[PDB]
DNA sequence: GAGAAGAATCATAATGGGGAAGGCCATCCAGCCTCGCGTCGCGA
DNA sequence: TCGCGACGCGAGGCTGGATGGCCTTCCCCATTATGATTCTTCTC
């Protein structure tokens, strides 16, 4: 009764923090979001071609899964391409998305978007069975509740939840230095927090802001509770007139320029400093040009720390930093992101190691029952001129010498221009070429460092195709 | 007219009564100038009234009994028709023939839906003393999807079976909790061919599942025969090669 | 469209859902400049919903609540709305009238099909 | 004268049959995915 | 040279939604019988 009562609770309530609240720690995506790449990568259209504008995809989507709404489901397709919030990058698009403005893009089909680059190295090995799969409630496709990974997101993009017990914010990092982060802990299972410190200098934004505090990023990287600064950009400029012009491009992230405009306007206009009539806040299609001039007989400095009392030049940004692994929250840290996506790695490049000894050892079974058939042939041709059935063929076959039933069949697969001697050496040279390949891959998995080589391999991929810089410019 | 088909809708649309009949009372009676009958009068005693249908014919031995909660319990399992003619012109031709050589002759008691028989020692008694029920199953497959998914599909059931009722003792199954596996309880597009399909998740062993639907539910059927004959009013009860003596020395006294 | 009259047949033909409202809507609620009520936001946080329904009119006392197998139990019986007009405004105009001088102006709770009521001893007992 | 009761005549209502309007069901059309087959590639 | 296997492309088939045709139910209209009221009839 009220035990069942409590069970429907505790179930209903996993329900809704797994299905809307923070993704696992294995993938860092959502399961929306998730479906969305599961569904455009089987789409099956490259990016190459042009991207297409449709609703047809996001109606396979629901047709894949029923929501409380697709218009959300094309609000998480939006916000996957709001690069100004979340950083590089998920779509491949055209259409109306706007910026960190209050832009209200209703045009919903009429967007242009498929696959994006980072996508495609990003889901590969769908094909090596990595990952397991579950049945919708429509009982006709399948779908995987995690995904492979070519690279922590987790760190790449951070999260902002909801209270649902209690939202969740997580900042951006770096590409490069997400890498060296890799390599440092590969190469070191007792590194420190001075260790993070230098494979990540600080975490970055794809707008900037400046991050003044250092024992807040410390109890930030260790505890997973603190709050930082968030300050916008600074430049003292000085007019020909003798006015201390104020000069700001970066700001605190998510902060509109507007409504921030028009509280200093308020602030202004409510019996306070009124001959600041000087914002030149335009011409932001270029970067950002957001340019006041302070009145004569007034400093700019103390209006910067007065609009830094008003919290929107400068703001007290808090991290709650938690993360969802088997079926619980957690209070996060490092070494377990990291030894998290290491074993993840490890699961996913073992797992593809025994489907390619599968493939190979298939494959290997038949050039063996197609070099023993290569080897004499004329009397198994006359055995079979004494017979009339390929029962009796696969009988006779058996009598001769040692097969299987798919090798018997194959051997009577065979044409007149399967009686070459030629194809014979090349039968027999790809043979020894993937028995090499069979005893490689055994070999690599009685090597462990092997396999963090392979990862080695695959992060020197990424980065000779791809590294970012730190736009974010962060001053301790 | 309107009828329901057959789940346990008997449409009675009294007004709606537009109908004929079938082309084989042609071949039932033809007694217009043919002395057979005896005749009782009813209006002040007046007008006839036979009192048996004389034929050329044992369609309706074929065809089946229902007369049950009168006195004692009776009926009359059907046959179909074509080896029914095979053996009765074989007794014909030959008046000393055994009982087990017209069962090679003779099938099964048939059925209009198409029922799936098993057992034949129930026929060895019935063929005999009409008394005993055999075990009767319905036409059921294990289907593979697209996907690898498993589905019990059903054809028809046997006699006395409606689709509904057992579809909600189906659904009481899903809530009495007492079956696992079944996902999906579905029937669409029965009237170009009937086609109800239950649906079960993998890893559920779907074939003793089946056993379990034969075991407990009425699909399975335990049909019983009772024919307990009556000749000239006094009760009796008769073996197959009887009713088709009866039957002969009818048809002797309708040509003389 | 196809409904049942009201003896346990809800023809639920969703191909056949065809349909407008009624005019008391109109009477319900107009804020459309109105700066009345919060709003909640859905689809990556972006599209209003309002948390309540204001009005100027207390139809929905009069209506009926159906709100049982959640927690505990509760409804709202139904009434008529003139009589209940009449006892509104007369504590409007009169804020320190007693109840069961409007229970003078409020008969008892009303309900559609039309009933047979005896009995003042519950109505005493519910209206408090 | 006067008063009451009975038979007959007129009007009203109900039943059945036929006509018309709208609703539900099946069929077809197009789009997308899967299978098979052909061209290419690898080895002696 | 020669043979087998694998990937990509085109064609076919199936599903859902919309549209049209025909069937059934209710209403109305006329005919016939019953009830009531009026005129005539009876007795001191």
């Amino acid at each position: 009764l009220t035990k069942e009562m409590k069970a429907s609770f505790i179930d209903y309530a996993m329900s809704v923090i797994v299905a809307r609240a923070l993704p696992d720690v294995r993938d860092g995506l959502k399961p929306v979001h998730r479906r969305i790449l599961y569904g455009m990568n089987e789409l099956g259209v490259t990016p190459d071609k042009p991207h297409k504008k449709s609703a047809r995809i996001t109606g396979d989507v629901m047709g894949k899964y029923h929501p409380h709404g697709d218009s959300s489901i094309y609000e998480a397709m939006v916000r996957m391409a709001q690069w100004w919030s979340y950083r590089y990058m998920l779509v491949d698009g055209h259409g109306n998305f706007g910026s960190m403005d209050g832009d209200s893009a209703a045009a919903q089909r009429y967007t242009e978007a498929r696959m994006s680059k980072i996508a495609l190295e990003m889901l590969r090995d769908i094909n090596k069975n990595t990952v397991d799969f579950v049945d919708n409630y429509d009982a006709n496709e399948r779908e995987p509740l995690v995904l492979p990974a070519r690279f922590p997101n987790l760190l790449v993009n951070g999260a902002t939840g909801i209270a649902v017990g209690m939202a969740t914010n997580i900042p951006p990092h770096n590409l490069g230095e997400t890498i060296d982060a890799v390599k440092l802990v590969m190469d070191n299972p007792e590194v420190t927090t001075k260790d993070l410190m230098e494979v990540l200098p600080g975490p970055d934004f794809p707008t900037g802001a400046l991050v003044m505090g250092k024992s807040g990023i410390h109890k930030a990287y260790e505890t997973g509770k603190g709050s930082i600064v968030l300050r916008s950009r600074t430049e003292i400029e000085t007019t020909k007139t003798g006015r201390e012009r104020i000069v700001v491009t970066e700001f605190p992230y998510m902060v509109n320029k507007t409504k921030v405009h028009e509280h200093i306007v308020r602030l202004v206009q409510e019996k306070r400093i009124e001959g600041i009539t000087a914002v030149r806040d335009e011409s932001n299609r270029e970067g950002v040009r957001f340019v006041i001039e302070v009145k004569r007989d007034a400093s700019a400095n103390v209006i910067l720390n007065n609009l830094f009392k008003m919290t929107q030049m400068q703001t007290n940004f808090g991290f709650n930093m938690l993360a969802i692994q088997n079926g619980i929250p957690k209070i996060l840290s490092l070494r377990q992101i990291l030894d998290a996506y290491i074993e993840h790695q490890k699961e996913v490049v073992v797992r593809r190691t025994r489907f390619d000894k599968e493939k190979a050892e298939a494959r290997a079974h038949i050039l063996e029952g197609l070099l023993i058939a290569l080897d004499h042939i004329d009397e198994v041709i006359r055995i079979i001129r004494a017979s009339e059935t390929d029962a009796e063929a696969q009988a006779e076959l058996m009598s001769k010498f040692k097969l299987s039933e798919r090798q018997s069949q194959a051997i009577l697969d065979m044409r007149l221009r399967r009686l070459t001697g030629l194809e014979r050496d090349k039968i027999q040279s790809e043979y020894d070429d993937l028995l090499a390949l069979i005893a490689d891959l055994a070999d690599i998995l009685a090597k462990p460092e092997r396999v963090s080589q392979i990862i080695k391999d695959e992060l020197d991929e990424v980065k000779r195709k791809f590294s970012d810089k730190r736009r974010t410019e962060l001053m301790v």
